[PDB]
């Protein structure tokens, strides 16, 4: 087995010549060389098994990438883990490869209108596919958001993915009313992340770089204003209440000041993406149809998810060592002599 940052990834034979691509929250992602299919690969280390929680992000992701089909979504090829239930220290997840993700692409590339706006379709085009499964992403950013050498978008990453509930519920792309609200299942934070990088899109940096939670609030204040009485009356934590409202009044900041070189309909639909109150905040098959998205908004060729995605048991009051045999499981069609 090769080894890669000193830490070791037990792959071979079948993938081999691995090269570090990054790492984080996610695991360890390198390319290798597949000698079946002869093309690269991205291969993601990830070791879970002593956090209940990891465990869960695994087989979430593990479960909802196996079963989405979409061409903005990246999918699992392959998932290799040890022959025994107690051998299995690591698991490996084999996609397909890309050229390089938005977070890169943003630090050396100045995009013109036509690429804002096709990679922006793209996203949504993904997002409507996992809205319409009733799934939500959670963790949208653009490192999350992978090119391909032909400008095909694909999101990757998860981990943090839920089946939304709507009814009763960096830091940088997290919408106001995780922080705020509590809200963690409602389809509408996933939109503001794409506000997020739609701005960032706009001006090669992001829009709301917050260094901590009450830092964040106000970088978002400082551009939309202090928020109305009706942003705040709603179910929101106390301790945030009261700071939003021990605070000064902060003046809207009109989003052509900010964007003056930006297409003014691409600013428009900025504008309805980066909305305080989630329930005022544009959908996303209304944020498909907005006129700046005309161009390549193609109804027809849109696909949603055949059924609601639907999970056969309650994963977060499973043990870890459960978490990890129904890893198991799932992964164990990949193995020979299924
Ligand atoms: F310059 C790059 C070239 C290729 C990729 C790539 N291609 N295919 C994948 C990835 C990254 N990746 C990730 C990244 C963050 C979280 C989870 N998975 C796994 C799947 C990324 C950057
Ligand atoms: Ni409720």
């Amino acid at each position: 087995p090769e080894m890669v940052r000193g830490q070791v990834f037990d792959v071979g034979p079948r993938y081999t010549n691995l090269s570090y691509i990054g790492e984080g929250a996610y695991g360890m992602v390198c390319s290798a060389y597949d000698n079946v299919n002869k093309v690269r690969v991205a291969i993601k280390k990830i070791s879970p098994f002593e956090h209940q929680t990891y465990c869960q992000r695994t087989l979430r992701e593990i479960k909802i990438l196996l079963r989405f089909r979409h061409e903005n979504i990246i999918g699992i090829n392959d998932i290799i883990r040890a022959p025994t239930i107690e051998q299995m220290k690591d698991v490996y997840i084999v996609q397909d490869l890309m050229e390089t993700d938005l977070y890169k692409l943003l630090k050396t590339q100045h995009l013109s209108n036509d690429h804002i706006c096709y990679f922006l379709y793209q996203i949504l085009r993904g997002l409507k596919y996992i809205h319409s499964a009733n799934v939500l992403h959670r963790d949208l950013k653009p490192s999350n958001l992978l090119l391909n050498t032909t400008c095909d978008l694909k999101i990757c990453d998860f981990g943090l993915a839920r089946v939304a509930d709507p009814d009763h519920d960096t830091r940088w792309y997290r919408a106001p009313e995780i922080m705020l609200n509590s809200k963690g299942y409602t389809k509408s934070i996933d939109i503001w992340s794409v506000g997020c990088i739609l701005a960032e899109m706009l001006s090669n940096r992001p829009i709301f770089p917050g260094k901590h939670y009450l830092d964040q609030l106000n970088h978002i204040l400082g551009i939309l204003g202090s928020p109305s009485q009706e942003d705040l009356n709603c179910i929101i934590n106390l301790k945030a209440r009261n700071y939003l409202l021990s605070l000064p009044h902060k003046n809207k900041v009109p989003w052509n000041r900010l964007f003056p070189n930006a297409d003014s309909k691409a600013l428009d639909l900025l504008d309805k993406m980066l909305t305080f109150n989630p329930h005022k905040r544009i959908e996303v098959e209304q944020a498909l149809a907005h006129p700046y998205l005309e161009q390549y908004y193609d109804p027809s060729d849109e696909p949603i998810a055949e059924a609601p995605f639907k999970f056969d048991m309650e994963l977060d009051d499973l043990p870890k060592e459960k978490l990890k045999e129904l890893i198991f499981e799932e992964t164990a069609r990949f193995q020979p002599g299924y």
